[PDB]
């Protein structure tokens, strides 16, 4: 046949690989699709597409255009400047599952760029927020150079991870740059983690979402991002280049991002959400899959329900044998071209569920991805939960490689800190890497990933601020976000308190991150923590687009003592080669003091733990934590011919809460304390901590 | 020419020209006037007898013989002759001459611890003749007339000051020779300096019995004569020059603004008992002078006899008036009459809560020496009796009608350890004196402070240094009169003897050597010093009050009196400074303590014994300081501050 004007030749084409490719002076399209009786390609052009108006349509062959399920055809010529979709037919039946339409004109999955708009938060044409989207015809030949990237594959025991919103991270306006809030504004920042002891970045979800979701409802947004519309394509909105050049501008905005963190030596770690799509349930658009073959896609009951193990509406169907390489082929995708090093799974228990609901001892997907030649040199961190009831934290189908986030370490560190009895073991216990939950089946301390705060509940300064939280601003009357937060107000709630309080929340936060820094396993905290980010006591900020959710560049420069802080931990941690262990701590090299040393106090009421550790470059170095509400003298252990000296003390003021060889009176401090020290003697307030080295005694 | 002479005064005077010689005998059935010349003295030759008539030349039991003429160069005696029964009580002898118990000055020697002829100790005395007019120049002096409450007193030894040769004086070990120094002790904060027995006295007195010397001078032959061996003239111009010479040092010393308190002994005299030479008293009358054993020399001065009596109210009143001298004690101490005295009612009288009173009669406090010595070494039970000593002790001078400024507090004394030796030795060592390590105290109330000796670890020194700093900050900030031994504040040390009666030796010496090594203390001593004559509290007139001190512990307002305790903290209200607090901590453990709250102000380092010198007393001079205490600020802040064991510290309320 002929598509456009006798220009173009229609020939059978091949059933693989699915999506659009070009070869061949042609275009093969190929997709898949059981349920369907009839399929035809849609082309659009970018005038067109914003008219709701279909250039042309190639209707398909049943015969010479289909290979078992997979709908294919071969169009000679120059598309690269055009975008497609799919117009399928076929049983129409909510009640049993099927949602064929002609009417629609669907995206298909393996597009590697939507196109529906360019201008963040901006609706359609008309007040719309959901206009039509088409797909991305590639071209012959790549357009991008990487000026020789390799990837710097670090061990993971090396790693200090910072979880970063794209928009987020420079959309205010003290961050000044040139594009806020896109892929190119974070750049000119990336040095700024690179002094912060940052190696490695972890981006909120960066896959093609819609903004506009809640909004023609409540006029709210989804800023987080956490529902997906296609996982081939980047969030175009997120980029300076937009809609132009057909999507391919906006790809190479990403690439250039990963680029340039390579050449700092930063690594890229992508979020990603399978466990749901921005379709939702039955109430809800028809974009993709379920307009394909919804039943191959998504979990339903017997009944046409779908099962929802998310809060979402549905619940991907990730256990099916096509949904299986499609999720492997958008990870390869995702490594071999945009030279990605690893991947976060959210409520990654949804990918250990059967595609009915059980979960799987040893799930297909899991068996898949970790057993591939390629995704098996890559970071995989799962956030082993979901919103059904299961809790795989520590018990997750890891194969000897998955990571995974830990939130007993969270609740633990969180009620030691602020002071709660029966916690000492626990933080003891935490302080090692749990030892317990992770050694007894065969993985190493750095597969746990340690936090405090991320991206939902209460930030750092918070944490230390509010008893409650103050979700009234969410529109859901306080009826969302996590109700025990395991917080303390330090005495006096809300930002105006006394200059003691102020002072307390200072040794409450920098304390927090000393555990973080000291501990084995891979330290993570999020962007703004650094200089004590505030939210107001929301611990849920999901749908705003303000100020709050913004890293606020100016705020930085008032608070530089925290962020040097801060710095300073990550570099000491760098160097201590004790901390990174490959292995988990023995007996031979960690010790346990109490206020005496060798006498630790693991009894109910205990408030205090205290560790000192051989170290090869550092000689050796105590480590002490005092959450009790009343100061004490401790003493410090016996070495002869050697002396302790000061290097960390949260309770002093700045500069001198991290001692360096840059104060220029350095050793006056140290004399200052010399009567203590002499006497291995040290005096700490209420709510502190402190970290002292090894040196010989002349 | 030989005339009758009258009865007063009872010595002998120039006035009239002439001298005229009284003497009070009560057995002296003859009596004749010896006078020798210095050459022929030497010679042990009488040139002059004057026998004395019965009746012509006596008025009741008073001889008397007046010479008209010049006798200005020539010295006497007497020969007195009677009833001689030492088994009954008489020892009269012609053949002896004796030496006027009123006589200015006596001349035997001139040279310390050179004796005679043919090495004689106990060579042929004789008294001066007294001038008509007056010699020396006061160039205008009137007494300082210090209140007693603001004194701080410092126990010198005249010839060990400046007898060391690293003293570089022009005569060390002399009157003239500790007149340059006097600058010094003005240093130190001193206002008060009490001399060791400067009277007339024998050092040689037991050098023939094996081979000892007398160093401290507790035996007295006259009452009226300054030690000549002690000046540079000697017997030079029959020795008036030497009771110059004493003079000048007063004078001198009351131009830097310190008083002398002079230390007198009556209780017992250097005649012994029957077995040593016959120099006066016995030989005059043996039964008023004496009491025919409580003194521990052989004898006692018989302090309860109307002759006695008068005759030390006027060597008292000589001593006052004619050598300008501000106070008296009185060794192992008639009292109501030298109370009443018009005179010697404004003197200074202190003695050695039992002691009559009369509202005058300062006491050494002996009672503070020893609960202060346990407290601060750490002992249990001693709490509550070092804040009553803290307080004046109350309980002994309150009670009967006293004021805390009538208690002389100290630590310290010529007899006993020294402040150095009662932190490094716990048992005594004098068997450099010879008697078996025998003669000593034995209940010393010290510690070593770990291992005894010199030679310890650093530890053991740092805990010394912190003890010895500990006991002068308790002693200045009491209420009473501190007093100091020669030496203390810069850690002098017998080596472990605490007793040296009889060593001429460097241990007795000011070391002036080693104060400038221990410079250290000696600014810490001298600043304590200091802050205590500032503050209103420390040098309190009348008791102290519940209104403006307080007592805390580990936590304001909550005190541990029980057994166990070992730390007491108080807190004054004074009105140069606001208000202070003072801690002591004599547990082995530290110990971080709360201070008391006060809306609108804030605690601030000033003494802190356990820090390193210059930091252990903060000074404007002092450029760190600002640094020092920021360092400190985040403890401060909350009302918090870190000790260590052993140790006391001193803060003020500053409107911060």
């Amino acid at each position: 046949r002929y598509a456009l004007g006798g220009a173009c030749r229609v020939l059978a084409g091949m059933p693989a690989p699915l999506g659009a490719t070009a070869l061949d002076g042609g275009v093969n399209f190929a997709v898949y699709s059981a349920g369907a009786s009839a399929a035809s390609l849609c082309l659009f052009t970018p005038d067109d597409l914003e008219a709701d108006e279909v250039t042309e349509e190639v209707p398909l062959d049943p015969l010479f255009n289909r290979t078992g399920n997979v709908w294919h055809v071969f169009i000679e010529g120059e598309l690269h400047n055009m975008l497609y979709g799919y117009r399928f037919d076929g049983m129409f039946a909510p009640h049993c599952g099927q949602y064929f339409d002609v009417s629609n004109v669907v995206v298909d999955p393996y597009a590697k760029a939507v196109i529906s708009r360019g201008e963040y938060g901006v609706p359609g044409p008309g007040g719309d927020c959901w206009p039509q989207m088409a797909g991305m015809i590639p071209l012959p030949y790549s357009t991008f150079d990487w000026q020789g990237d390799l990837p710097l594959r670090y061990p993971q025991k090396d790693l200090v991870i910072y979880e970063m919103h794209l928009r987020g991270f420079t959309k205010h306006s003290s961050s000044n740059v040139e594009h806020p809030g896109t892929y190119i504004g974070a750049i000119s920042k990336l040095d700024y983690l690179k002094e912060l002891g940052v190696n490695c970045v972890e981006l909120m979800p960066c896959h093609e979402f819609n903004e506009l979701e809640y909004f023609s409802c409540s006029s709210k947004m989804n800023f987080w991002g956490y529902s997906t519309i296609n996982f081939f394509s980047p969030m175009i909105r997120y980029s300076s280049g937009g809609i132009r050049n057909c999507g391919r501008d906006a790809i190479n905005e990403f690439k250039t991002f990963v680029r340039e963190a390579h050449k700092r030596g930063i690594e890229v770690i992508m979020d990603v959400v399978f466990n749901h799509t921005a379709e939702g349930n039955e109430k809800g658009p028809i974009l993709s899959f379920r307009g394909i073959d919804n039943s191959t896609y998504y979990m339903l009951a017997p009944k046409g329900e779908f099962y929802n193990y998310s809060g979402c509406g549905n619940t991907f169907n990730c256990n099916h044998p096509v949904v299986r390489e499609f999720i492997v082929d958008c990870l390869r995708y995702w490594v071999t071209e945009m030279h990605v090093d690893g991947f976060r799974f959210d409520l990654a228990s949804i990918m250990t569920r059967g595609c009915s609901g059980t979960p799987l001892a040893t799930p297909p997907l899991i068996d898949m991805i970790s057993n591939d030649p390629i995704l098996g040199d890559v970071k995989l961190i799962a956030e082993a939960w979901d919103a059904g009831g299961l809790y795989q934290v520590g018990q997750f189908p890891h194969w000897k490689i998955w990571s995974e986030w830990n939130g007993k370490y969270r609740d633990i560190v969180r009620q030691f800190i602020k002071g709660t009895d029966g916690f000492a073991g626990g933080f003891a216990e935490c302080l090692c890497g749990s030892p317990h939950l992770y050694q007894a089946g065969g993985r190493k301390p750095w597969h746990s990933i340690n936090f405090v705060c991320a991206h939902d509940g209460f930030t750092l300064a918070d944490l230390v601020t509010y008893n409650k939280k103050y979700n009234s601003s969410n529109g859901e009357d306080n009826r969302d976000g996590e109700n025990h937060n395991l917080s303390w107000n330090c005495g006096e709630e809300g930002e105006f308190a006394g200059l003691s309080v102020k002072r307390l929340r200072k040794r409450q936060m920098r304390n927090f991150f000393v555990s973080l820094m000291v501990s084995q396993g891979v330290p993570m905290f999020y962007m703004g923590d650094e200089y004590g980010h505030t939210k107001g006591g929301n611990n849920n900020t999901y749908c705003h687009d303000h100020y709050v959710n913004y890293f606020r560049w100016d705020k930085k420069e008032e608070s530089s003592d925290l962020q040097r802080f801060c710095s300073l931990m990550t570099k000491f941690r760098k160097q201590c080669e004790s901390l990174g262990l490959a292995d988990f701590p023995t007996a031979q090299r960690l010790h346990w003091h109490g206020h005496q040393p060798g006498k630790p106090d693991w009894s109910e009421t205990s408030r205090f733990v205290a560790f000192s550790t051989k170290d090869e470059t550092k000689g050796e170095i105590y480590v002490a934590f005092n959450a009790s509400h009343l100061p004490a003298v401790v003493g410090l252990p016996e070495r002869p011919g050697y002396r302790w000296e000061p290097l960390v003390d949260t309770g002093k003021p700045a500069p001198y809460d991290f001692l360096t060889d840059d104060l220029p009176d350095r050793a006056h401090a140290v004399h200052l304390f010399s009567h203590f020290l002499n006497s291995n003697l040290y005096p700490m307030l209420s709510y502190s901590s402190i970290i002292l080295e090894l040196q010989p005694d002349d």
